[PDB]
């Protein structure tokens, strides 16, 4: 119950195979175990979608920091080294409505 900035629809960093950091969005957290022994090894991740690419990737909180409104905005408003794709990057995230605010619960 300390330092849980990180839920659903949450906007998180990823750093992505090969290249830095980039702005996802939290899905849910997926847990994954060797089977149900519980006293092997745990394999945790994060379900988060990327952007502007309507992607995702599953990795774990290690590789994932909490990002906040300023500081996306801040990224963005880095006027010292910014990247075309690097931008529309945190352009994409800036909105959070684009994943924010979905519901469901169950199927008819």
């Amino acid at each position: 119950s300390a330092d849980d900035r990180l839920n659903f629809g949450d906007r998180i960093l990823v750093k992505a195979p090969g290249y830095p950091w980039w702005p996802a969005l939290l899905l849910r957290r997926k847990e994954t175990k060797d089977s149900l022994n519980t006293n092997s090894s745990f394999n945790v991740l994060y379900k988060v979608l990327f952007f502007p690419d309507f992607n995702f990737a599953w990795v774990k909180r290690n590789s994932v920091k909490p990002l906040l409104d300023s500081e996306i905005a801040k990224f963005l408003g880095s006027s010292k080294r910014k990247s075309k794709e690097l931008i529309e990057a945190y352009e994409a995230s800036k909105t959070p409505p684009d994943l924010k605010e979905e519901s469901s619960t169950d199927l008819e």
